[PDB]
């Protein structure tokens, strides 16, 4: 199960400052909630080689650490020790509702960024809730008040494809192969393609980009704590975004 690959001690060393008083989400993200969330998704952190299993929870934690980071260049223990400092978007004005017959907005609810992957919009809360068995359309706020559904939404994102993009799971675990178009676009297996899946339209294909470098910094630090090599193709600086 995932606690066979990452211990409570490793998880706290990775998310070193999440419980400092300056972080909004102080005391929300617990190892226990992470473990409870992971066993709703067989396959997460238990597919492939033991090395790939370790690269998966490191990559998952790296990417969600960048979406919730509270670091700054001179932060204590470096900017890559400050992931998971936030649980919700906060500066948002919008309610992130796009009227939909498929995933209808609940009156008065707002679908701003919540949890580890900062899940946004009614058309993302809907399928996520359907998959984990809770009506997230009616109560999106559960993603910022219940830490295991918070983690489940993030793992759901990780495990689900969004065609033409593969799931992040499939590429880190070796269950995705680039088509001709992906290869022609420089999209080949590695951490870089996961960044491309998550935010490639903004971040990938235009040389060194600081947000991509932030993602990679957390990945490397988590890989070192887990004692696994990083694999190759860590950036997406010359990959075309998925289209």
């Amino acid at each position: 199960s995932v606690s066979s690959i990452v211990s409570r001690a490793q998880f706290d060393r990775m998310l070193l400052h999440r419980n400092d008083g300056a972080c909004q989400a102080k005391g929300f993200y617990t190892y226990d909630a992470f473990v409870a969330a992971a066993a709703a998704f067989p396959g997460f952190g238990t597919t492939g080689s033991a090395d790939a299993q370790k690269r998966e929870v490191a990559a998952f934690l790296a990417q969600t650490s960048h979406e919730t980071t509270g670091g700054w260049a001179t932060a204590p223990d470096g900017a890559f020790a400050w992931g998971y400092c936030f649980k919700q978007e906060r500066g948002a004005s919008s309610d992130y509702c796009t009227p939909s017959a498929q995933w209808p907005c609940a009156p008065g609810k707002r679908y701003y960024g919540r949890g580890p992957i900062q899940l946004s919009h009614n058309y993302n809360y809907g399928p996520a809730g359907r998959a984990i068995g809770v009506d997230l359309l009616a109560n999106p706020d559960l993603v910022a008040t219940d830490a295991t559904v918070g983690f489940k939404t993030a793992i759901w994102f990780w495990m689900t494809a969004q065609p033409p993009k593969p799931s992040s799971h499939a590429v880190i675990a070796g269950q995705w192969s680039p088509s001709g178009a992906d290869r022609a676009a420089g999209r080949v297996p590695g951490f870089g393609v996961i960044t491309n899946i998550i935010n490639g339209g903004i971040e990938c294909g235009h040389g060194q980009d600081s947000r991509v470098a932030d993602r990679i910094g957390f990945y490397k630090r988590y890989c070192d704590i887990l004692g696994v090599g990083y694999g190759n193709n860590l950036d997406c600086y010359s990959q075309r975004p998925f289209a």
